């Protein structure tokens, strides 16, 4: 097992937090399919560079940027309406990412506590997980993007602080390990005082991956013994 990089020596952890979108489920592929279908109509390419400019943006804000840079003729409100309508139809087809099932089973076997955090709210969470209820029931608890204790989204640490505090009994933040795909979540994890494993899209510039404790090509390359957890049998 090979890593792409390490920012700092791994410290032992007791509790794990997984971001859902992009890391556990292939939702980024679904966004790209849908935006690409729309852009096709205008002979425009929803490219990696364009995606990168709307990473971490709310839907209206992302829509306005796509419209500007691709010179699309619709309003941001119309693009949001169309894309969210199509995403509602494709979300339930979300697939678990490579290595996710293996790692969760391993954590359950060894009684390692783990939980789920996500920027998605209820409606999208329910659609995206609709065919994976058994897998999602394995997590200790789930914190959604609309959670009462989350005042601010990523890159603010709130989502991961709330997630750590919901464990009974709660650990020290420093004993928690976050799994993320996106730079906004890496920054949030670090600002929460936690270590972070990043599994970024292979197109993401390496300059945006430099802060994460550990960067991997796939969750399949995760070696739990680097953070003081039991190694795979
Ligand atoms: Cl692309
Ligand atoms: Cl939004
Ligand atoms: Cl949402
Ligand atoms: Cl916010
Ligand atoms: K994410």
């Amino acid at each position: 097992l090979y890593f792409q990089s390490m920012a700092a020596p791994p410290q032992p952890v007791t509790h794990l937090i997984f971001d859902m979108d992009g890391l556990l489920l292939d939702t980024e592929r679904l966004y790209s399919v849908v935006f690409q279908e729309i852009c096709n109509r205008y002979d425009k390419k929803y490219s990696w560079d364009v995606k990168s400019l709307v990473m971490g943006k709310k839907a209206l804000e992302a829509a306005q940027i796509i419209i500007d840079v691709l010179q699309l003729p619709m309003s941001k409100e119309e693009l949001v309406e169309e894309s969210q309508t199509k995403l509602k139809e494709v979300f339930p087809t979300a697939a678990l990412m490579p290595g996710a099932e293996k790692l969760i089973i391993h954590l359950r076997k060894h009684g390692i506590p783990f939980a789920l955090a996500t920027s998605s709210r209820s409606a999208s969470f329910d659609m995206k997980t609709s065919r994976h209820k058994e897998f999602f029931s394995l997590f200790s608890h789930i914190v959604l993007g609309d959670d009462p204790e989350v005042q601010h989204g990523k890159p603010d640490p709130d989502i991961f602080l709330a997630c750590a505090k919901r464990f009974s009994p709660p650990p020290a933040m420093e004993k928690c390990l976050v799994f993320e795909d996106a730079p906004n979540g890496v920054e949030a994890a670090l600002a929460a005082g936690m270590q972070v494993v990043m599994v970024p899209d292979g197109n993401l510039s390496r300059d945006l991956t430099t802060k994460a404790t550990l960067v991997l090509n796939s969750l399949q390359d995760f070696q739990p013994e680097l953070f003081g957890l039991p190694s795979y049998e």
